[PDB]
Parts: C-alpha cells; structure tokens; sequence
C-alpha cells in the first residue's frame, strides 16, 4: 500500500462520511466487480460522492462515456467531474475542454483540471490560467503542480505562498515530493486535522 494510496484512502472516506474500514471494504468490493485497481476504484467512489449519486450510476455514466469517446475511465470520470462542477452537460464540458486545448496546446487532462480548478476557484478560466502561469513561472513548476498549489490554497484559506511554504517545509520535514506534500495537505484540511495527525494515521492506515 502506497502512501499516496493511504492519503486517498483516507480522503475518499472522508468525502464519503465513512470510516476508513468501510470506504476500504466499498472499494475493495468495486475493484473485484470490476477487475479495476484500487486506484481506479477510488477515483469511483470519490466521483460518486461528487455527483451526490449512487456508486453504481457513475459507473454506468462511465462506461457509457468510455465507450462514446474512446477515453480512458480515469478521463471520463475527470470529464463527468468537471461537468458536475461546471453545473453543465458532459457535452458542454467536452467542448470547453477542447476549446481550451487549442487556445493553449495542452492535453485534455490538463484542460480539464483547469476547468475544474477555475470552478473550485469561482475565478474565470482566463484568470486561473494566470494564476496558475505565474507560479509556473515562479517557481520552475510543471502546470498541474502549480494547478494543485492553487487548489490547496483554496482549501486552507490561505495565500498560495503560504501554501508553497508548507508545502516545502513538508518535502523537507518528511523527504516527501511536492506533489505528495500538497496531497498531505489537502488531506488534512479534508479531515480538519494537523498534518502530523494526517500523516500518523497514512502510516497507520498502511499496512490495509
């Protein structure tokens, strides 16, 4: 079991009101229908819980999207999220996300993390782009870690150099990268705990 793995273990159950044993049990059981990863079925779960549906209609969604694409699940799961968020049709999110594609020579991951990223932000795409070139510019970062910089900020309420500060002050406490710093982050504002408390229980929780 990764560490990152445990982080969205933990996250996962969260987003769900459940404890970790159940979440874990919920995902278990999926991977097995389904013969997904543990990752895969995660990502599942956490979709489900954003949409406010069933488990077993997002699947549906899913495939059906999988299928009228050619995506990825992982991307129609990205993409279904996105929708969501936006308050949109997939239809209309696809077609942002394409249209962001072209104006800025990304892939349609990268659009569509924007796009929700904007939407958390309550901001323009325009001035998330902004925000998110200038740490890339700051900093030497690629675009999703500047993405996922302007997201924790959000979730904590603070500035994204206060963000970056702990985020760095992690890497180094811990010997982590920054992606899983910004992860330790999330996590433990997601389950209103100190990172140390968020981190003792990602240990504890690895050995499922």
């Amino acid at each position: 079991v990764s560490l990152e793995q445990a982080l969205k273990i933990l996250k996962v159950a969260a987003e769900l009101g459940t404890t970790v044993e159940e979440a874990v049990k919920r995902a278990l059981k999926l991977k097995t229908k389904l013969g997904v990863s543990l990752e895969q079925a995660l990502k599942i779960l956490e979709v489900a819980a954003e949409l406010g549906t069933t488990v077993e209609e997002a699947v549906k969604r899913a495939l059906k999207l999988k299928t009228k694409l050619g995506v990825s699940l992982e991307q129609a799961l990205k993409i279904l999220e996105v929708a969501a968020k936006l308050g949109t049709t997939v239809e209309e999110a696809v077609k942002r996300a394409l249209k962001l594609k072209t104006k800025l020579g990304v892939s349609l991951e990268q659009a569509l993390k924007i796009l929700k990223v904007a939407a958390e932000l309550g901001t323009t795409v325009e001035e998330a782009v902004k925000r998110a070139l200038k740490l890339k510019t700051k900093l030497g970062v690629s675009l999703e870690q500047a993405l996922k910089i302007l997201e924790v900020a959000a979730e904590l309420g603070t500035t994204v150099e206060e963000a970056v500060k702990r985020a760095l002050k992690l890497k180094t406490k811990l010997g982590v990268s920054l992606e899983q710093a910004l992860k330790i982050l999330e996590v433990a504002a997601k389950l209103g705990t100190t990172v140390e408390e968020a981190v003792k229980r990602a240990l504890k929780l690895k050995t499922k």
